[PDB]
């Protein structure tokens, strides 16, 4: 097992780490809409969506797979009248980048840090 | 990385797939308790419980696995008062199918898809 | 796979087993802050979190693994306030063991079994 750290996702500021990588699978710990090049978040549904999923590749990518790879998800989101935009952004993130869908669980919380919108967790494999 | 695709579980949604098939183990998205044939929801939390779990059984036994193979569950709901009723349930479903138990985790959300009152996802493993 | 049973973690009310051991992996269920010899959930905050962790312990350590071959922790809580307490419990958690961090995600959800303020399930890898 090795820690995966990148400076394309917001870094880890506290006891978790950005991923971890065991050879066979990659685990992501959960991405939340901030920017890295600024620690801001985007007021707009629409671009938490895709900077949470850019998050995510970033930790993916940064183990040595792909977007292609990641076989599932979790995506926690604190409004469900939001879905239809967030599946929206990320159908079009997978279909991008010529990618078979992951299997996904999707459930609206009460809350999540810094109040984003959405908080994504994957996992990827080593094909 | 195999795609699990069946008739028996609802028809995906949105961008996902019902499971996939890693070969030492199958992940499923999450389920939620809409009739594959009908397209339905059941009002009864009773018959939810069940129609979940048969949605997750559908997508493991897709995958040549038993429900006896499942290790990990996650069950989230809408209302802890459904509680007694979906452990009954979901007890009685192992019990039938001569499966021990498996780990679990169970939380009490804010909302789920469709608004239906539980939302289950899976692990499995293949010896 | 194994079942992991230990009298040093809560026994399974519902229909579930306390950890699932697949060799290379072993799994937890959520581990909620109820004592495994009383049966009682501390009031404070820093005390709940502390036999959470100490629950996952119980359990990783009976599969004759250690807390330093967590990977991911899955930390859903009832509220975000707690989180700065939560955290350095968490942190100091690792630190007494001497174990790098897994991933993490942490979501506030509306409720959880038995009305606790966190529940908490792991991921081990066998090295």
């Amino acid at each position: 097992k090795k820690i995966i750290e990148t400076q394309r996702a917001p870094g880890a500021i506290g006891p978790y780490v950005q991923g971890v990588d065991l050879g066979s699978m990659v685990f992501t710990s959960g991405q939340i809409p901030v920017c890295p090049q600024t620690g801001e978040i985007p007021a707009d549904v629409q671009d938490q969506a895709r900077l949470s999923l850019e998050n995510v590749k970033a930790i993916v990518v940064a183990a040595g797979l792909s977007v292609g790879d990641i076989i599932k998800m979790t995506v926690f989101i604190t409004d469900l009248n939001d879905f239809a935009t967030i599946n929206e952004v990320y159908k079009q993130f997978f279909d991008e980048h010529q990618a078979t869908y992951p299997t996904r669980s999707c459930v609206q919380v009460a809350r999540l840090p810094k109040d984003v919108k959405l908080e994504i967790e994957a996992i990827a494999v080593r094909s």
